[PDB]
């Protein structure tokens, strides 16, 4: 149904998803003037060490690099999280151009394109109930700016013709989702949703400050991926973010000064 076309876009999701007008939905800009240093928020922990990627799969709306999550293999904790979120997926959202594809802003300002590493929390016993909880999700966020490449995202770029149109799947194991983080660990908290349908308010995000670098080439790749299935008219995967919706009652926390 939904998409980011003219038709099926952002705008129209409310029909058959009305939380999409909700209290907490998701992304959201954040404002760098307003957005408070909490000394309480603990270290995030990252551990990654164990991951197990298995395969990268075309949905039509991205493509989501799939891991093994039926263990405590690849979590995050710490930061703003009580107990521990077991990676399940990540994905992008991206532009077609250069000067917008981000989700989350940052004093309005867009970036080239958005990483999502979604974690579910495992006291919930699957992701499916998890994201029926307020505190179901966690995701991480990273900008990506365009400059030089990152060396851990090429393996990701170069198979992505093999799954050019929705539905398409390929085998992607031995990834490493570490070469995909910037240098600090800084970040922004805040209560929210997801950002495609059905934008459930599940979801603990945490948003780095320091966005990663890609080169152009490897932008161009994603921007040849399609939204269509095969042989069908080519609809370029571009454009597949959602704007910055209300904040309404919600605070944005810094765990940096
Ligand atoms: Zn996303």
């Amino acid at each position: 149904h939904w998409g980011y076309g003219k038709h099926n876009g952002p705008e129209h999701w409310h029909k058959d998803f009305p939380i999409a007008k909700g209290e907490r939905q998701s992304p959201v800009d954040i404002d760098t003037h307003t957005a408070k240093y909490d000394p309480s928020l603990k270290p995030l922990s990252v551990s990654y060490d164990q991951a197990t990627s298995l395969r990268i799969l075309n949905n039509g709306h991205a493509f989501n690099v799939e891991f093994d999550d039926s263990q405590d293999k690849a979590v995050l904790k710490g930061g703003p999280l009580d107990g521990t979120y077991r990676l399940i997926q990540f994905h992008f959202h991206w532009g077609s151009l250069d000067g917008q594809g981000s989700e989350h802003t940052v004093d309005k300002k867009k970036y080239a394109a958005e990483l999502h590493l979604v974690h579910w929390n495992t006291k919930y016993g699957d992701f499916g109930k998890a994201v029926q909880q307020p505190d179901g999700l966690a995701v991480l966020g990273i900008f990506l700016k365009v400059g030089s490449a990152k060396p851990g995202l090429q393996k990701v770029v170069d198979v992505l013709d093999s799954i050019k149109t929705k539905g398409k799947s390929a085998d992607f194991t031995n990834f490493d989702p570490r070469g995909l983080l910037p240098e600090s660990l800084d970040y922004w908290t805040y209560p929210g949703s997801l950002t495609t349908p059905p934008l459930l308010e599940c979801v603990t995000w945490i948003v780095l400050k320091e966005p990663i670098s890609v080169s152009s080439e490897q932008v161009l790749k994603f921007r040849k991926l399609n939204f269509n299935g095969e042989g069908e008219p080519e609809e370029l995967m571009v454009d597949n973010w959602r704007p910055a919706q209300p904040l309404k009652n919600r605070q944005i926390k810094a765990s940096f000064k």
